[PDB]
């Protein structure tokens, strides 16, 4: 037999035995999580010890098939994500090092503290208290006492770890083909044998640059809007021509700006837009929210929701006697077995998660057929890409009144309009420069191109160049300023928040355009338009079986990833920031600092 006819046989024996054992996987899971038990959580762990068990037996069993020697591209990809060694290429006691690394950094960032300095009794833990400070609090002490004591016990405790997690990442890498842990991320969006299709993994840090320099104006004008604003809250603190403290961004890293809006919003008299009372007052509950939201899709082409769906799925809280987890999540158990998870409130909030929620399980619909191991988004940015999407369209004024949850007397006006533009790039706009340094400082960390020595100083050095934003106080080497962030501590990689969003608004703006919408690209809505729905299915019951430039391709027209389609969304709030900063500095200084005097 040929090593392809044969591999063909091992993944066809995989698919079903692989089906079973995840799908036994997956409703243990859904117990638990429905109805947290002691004997819940036993039969999900055992059932989940089963399901990486058969995956680690598979995958060293698929090696057997040379990977040169094989043809059908179909095949390669599968028999390519079997075959992947990872941590399992390391030595035992290297293995069980990295893991108790791994699993104590994970938990002193969980359940580190710190306490009031005229209180040592009175002690807080990152989440909630930490992070309701860094919220909410409009006091630069208390606010810099939060961001400083964050980093200096906890991220102090991470430093010692991180640097050996490093080594031990790098060497896992190393041995499995790469050059360095970061490059083995960049390997998500890699595409090889694919005449016209192909990426290179050193090409995602170009096509990311690149299209970062496109969005660098907008950013400088938020900046310099942003920073007049919070001159304002915080007189004398801040210089018009600096960087932005670090402490009063909003949350703990200045992550997202969003809870910058108390203080940032263009014209606080115009009522922002929120039907959480008008969904009340007709009696609206959780099954009319799904209802709606499978409502949405139908009209543009896609299916309803299954029968089961609607008698799996647990759409409300079960109330006490019943705790679960209320995180809102899609599922995809297998075997056509689909659920979405969420303790639904009758809020306007609640009523765009479903949409966006109810996106990830359309996607999921849409490429059941595709082997068990292409059964996921185009690359790692896609599925949230998609779901994003959704909630755009359902939040639009005009889907609002269609739907009868707003009135046709609520005027939108040129401001009501900025002010929704500037709290969506508060959020969207505010995050990918601090995306971006994030991941680039990791990348440069995992090359080696910044001595365990210089990690701090080359952290901050970075912070004031691209993102114009300063440390409070100064951090030596005995900080680890960037393993105070989840995705850090927690091994995660975080570039996909910047493709994700550069995709989101290619999807967008292609969906909008395939629905033939008129005016500004943020007041569209893609109801109706089977024309849009049809293009983004193409794409969706792809999967993961082409590459994700041709997914992309098959949606928007191109195969790379653009920053216009950002840009259009947002040039309606980019020439109002330009007049409003007619005599502001735009830019800043990365010399100054809270301290420098
Ligand atoms: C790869 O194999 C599958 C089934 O094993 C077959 O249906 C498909 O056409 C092949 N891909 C091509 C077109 O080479
Ligand atoms: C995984 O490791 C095994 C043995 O250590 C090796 O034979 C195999 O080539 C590795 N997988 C690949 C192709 O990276
Ligand atoms: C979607 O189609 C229905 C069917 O006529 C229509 O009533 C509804 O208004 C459409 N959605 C919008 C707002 O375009
Ligand atoms: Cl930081
Ligand atoms: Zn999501």
């Amino acid at each position: 037999s040929t090593i392809e006819e044969q591999a063909k046989t091992f993944l066809d024996k995989f698919n079903h035995e692989a089906e079973d054992l995840f799908y036994q996987s997956s409703l243990a899971s859904w117990n638990y999580n429905t109805n947290i038990t002691e004997e819940n959580v036993q039969n999900m762990n055992n059932a989940g010890d089963k399901w990486s068990a058969f995956l680690k037996e598979q995958s060293t069993l698929a090696q057997m098939y040379p990977l040169q020697e094989i043809q059908n591209l179909t095949v390669k990809l599968q028999l390519q994500a079997l075959q992947q060694n990872g941590s399992s290429v390391l030595s035992e006691d290297k293995s069980k090092r990295l893991n108790t690394i791994l699993n104590t950094m994970s938990t002193i960032y969980s359940t580190g503290k710190v306490c009031n300095p005229d209180n040592p009794q009175e002690c807080l833990l990152l989440e909630p208290g930490l992070n309701e400070i860094m919220a909410n609090s409009l006091d630069y002490n208390e606010r810099l006492w939060a961001w400083e004591s964050w980093r200096s016990e906890v991220g102090k405790q991470l430093r010692p770890l991180y640097e050996e997690y490093v080594v031990l990442k790098n060497e896992m890498a190393r041995a499995n083909h790469y050059e360095d842990y970061g490059d083995y991320w960049r390997g998500d969006y890699e595409v090889n044998g694919v005449d016209g299709y192909d990426y290179s993994r050193g090409q995602l840090i170009e096509d990311v640059e690149h299209t970062f320099e496109e969005i660098k104006p907008l950013y400088e004008h938020l900046h310099a809007y942003v920073r007049a604003k919070l001159m304002n809250a915080y007189p004398s603190y801040i210089s018009p021509i600096g960087c932005l403290p670090a402490h009063l961004l909003g949350d703990m890293w200045g992550r997202f700006w969003t809870n910058l809006y108390s203080l940032t919003v263009p014209f606080g008299q115009k009522p922002n837009i929120d039907v959480t009372d008008a969904m009340v007052d007709q009696a609206w509950d959780a099954q009319r929210i799904f209802k709606e939201a499978e409502k949405f899709f139908v009209s543009v082409g896609l299916p309803n929701m299954t029968q089961g769906f609607w008698e799996n799925s647990m759409l409300t809280d079960p109330g006490n006697v019943q705790k679960a987890v209320c995180h809102p999540t899609a599922w995809d158990l297998g075997k056509g077995d689909f659920r979405i998870l969420m303790c639904t409130k009758v809020t306007m909030d609640d009523f765009l998660t479903a949409h966006h929620e109810m996106g990830h399980i359309q996607y999921d619909m849409a490429y059941a057929a595709q082997p068990f191991l292409l059964r996921n988004g185009a690359n790692e940015g896609f599925h949230e890409a998609v779901g994003e999407i959704m909630s755009l369209s359902a939040a639009t004024p005009k889907h609002l009144k269609s739907i009868g949850l707003l009135s046709p007397d609520f005027q939108e006006d040129n401001e009501t309009e900025i002010n929704f533009l500037l709290k969506q790039a508060l959020t969207i706009v505010g995050t990918l420069p601090f995306t971006y340094m994030l991941e680039k400082w990791r990348w440069m960390v995992f090359k080696g191109e910044i001595p365990k020595d210089q990690w701090m100083k080359k952290w901050w050095e970075m912070k004031r160049e691209i993102v114009g934003v300063v440390e409070p106080v100064p951090h030596d080497e005995t900080y680890c300023d960037p393993a105070s962030l989840f995705h850090v501590s927690n091994d995660y990689s975080f570039i996909r928040y910047y493709t994700r969003t550069l995709y989101q608004f290619q999807f967008q703006e292609a969906l909008c355009q395939a629905a033939k919408h008129e005016g500004p690209l943020h007041k569209c809505d893609i109801s109706n338009s089977t024309e849009a729905g049809q293009k983004l299915f193409n794409m969706l019951r792809l999967g993961k079986s082409e590459p994700w430039t041709l997914a992309l391709e098959n949606v928007v027209g191109a195969k790379n990833m653009n920053v216009r389609p950002l840009l259009n969304y947002f040039e309606p709030l980019f020439t109002w920031l330009k007049d409003q900063n007619k005599n502001s500095f735009v830019g800043w200084s990365t010399d100054w600092s809270p301290y420098a005097d």
